[PDB]
């Protein structure tokens, strides 16, 4: 039996996947839901510092499954899911700033930045492991 896919990333029950091309933001959960996956929701805090070295120590900005578009400044998780005011402190020094209208949340560096969801970056898909 195996808990994750072929090569995907294992961690604390669940199964990850950096992708190897770009799509933007909307492109990308279509990707996740395509391999009935979901653009990345963190839940914890260790899923947050092990998310965020995986996607720097590869040097790749990458998307996650969280904006603002039902409603400026107000940042939800693709699962509905609100930001909590703990998982703010992810965000990077001055970031989300909204510069030139950025709706999209991804990982850059330390930590998280807005971006403009049509921009196009990597992006990590999320789903529950199987059990064995
Ligand atoms: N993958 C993105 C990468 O991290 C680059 O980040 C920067 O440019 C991104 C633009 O693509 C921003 O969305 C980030 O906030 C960050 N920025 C931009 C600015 C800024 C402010 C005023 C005038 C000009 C620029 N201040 N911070
Ligand atoms: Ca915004
Ligand atoms: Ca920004």
């Amino acid at each position: 039996c195996h808990p994750c896919p072929w090569e995907w990333t294992f961690f604390q029950g669940n199964c990850y996947f950096m992708s190897n091309s770009q799509r933007n933001w909307h492109d990308s959960i279509t990707a996740c839901k395509e391999v009935g996956a979901q653009l990345v929701v963190i839940k914890s805090a260790e899923e947050q510092n092990f998310l965020q070295l995986q996607s720097s120590r590869s040097n790749r900005f990458t998307w996650m499954g969280l904006s603002d578009l039902n409603q400026e400044g107000t940042w939800q998780w693709v699962d509905g899911s609100p930001l909590l005011p703990s998982f703010k402190q992810y965000w990077n020094r001055g970031e989300p700033n909204n510069v030139g209208e950025e709706d999209c949340a991804e990982f850059s560096g330390n930590g998280w930045n807005d971006d403009k969801c049509n921009l196009a970056k990597f992006w990590i898909c999320k789903k529950s492991a199987a059990s064995c």
